[PDB]
RNA sequence: CCAUGUAACAGCAGUUGAACAUGGGUCAGUCGGUCCUGAGAGAUGGGCGAGCGCCGUUCGAAGGGACGGGCGAUGGCCUC
């Protein structure tokens, strides 16, 4: 909705900075950051990448912590896995807000998808070259 | 010892093990040692001994420590 359309919810768009009522601009980033962490936190619960599932993968591969039992795998994973998804989703959402506000190429959003995937195949590229 | 995992050994076997492999576990003023000397062991003095040494353990100028006083303690500058 950029013209002749309902403007209740809309991403900010302007050269430099646009500010008439912050009750619209600051709310957009709040809903964007919260949703991203909400989406990231729920994805691991369904994609089989939570702390509980990772330990089952490591148990299957016969990998253990140095001085912990098998049951303590989950607890050490829970120290980082659940909070990394919540904070990682928040950070990647914040990068989109920074990308959108700065007005980069690609209108900010979408380049985060591009930079990650090109990095995703980078790990293949480096390991296939000794 | 504990947990996890799993040819030789456990005079049969084992999916099991004090076996093998990986990784953990023993927290003290108050429970012990540490202190005492007991039977005894054993230095120093001394004696003996070719000598390494050993006999001897009370048979030698064997005290190194005491609140109290003045020179100088003056030191905090004199309370202790």
């Amino acid at each position: 909705p950029v013209g002749g359309l309902c403007h209740y919810l809309s991403p900010p768009e302007s050269f430099g900075s646009v500010l008439e009522d912050p009750v619209h601009a600051v709310v957009y980033i709040v809903f964007m950051l919260g949703s991203c962490a909400f989406f990231s936190k729920t994805w691991i619960e369904v994609s089989g990448s939570s702390a509980k599932d990772v330990a089952k993968q490591l148990k299957e591969q016969q990998m253990v912590m140095r001085g912990h039992r098998e049951t303590s795998m989950v607890h050490e994973l829970n120290r980082y896995i659940p909070t990394a998804a919540a904070f990682g989703g928040l950070c990647i959402g914040a990068l989109s807000v920074l990308a959108d506000f700065l007005g980069a190429i690609g209108s900010g959003t979408g380049i985060l998808l591009a930079v990650t995937i090109i990095y995703q195949y980078f790990e293949i590229f480096v390991k296939e070259q000794s």
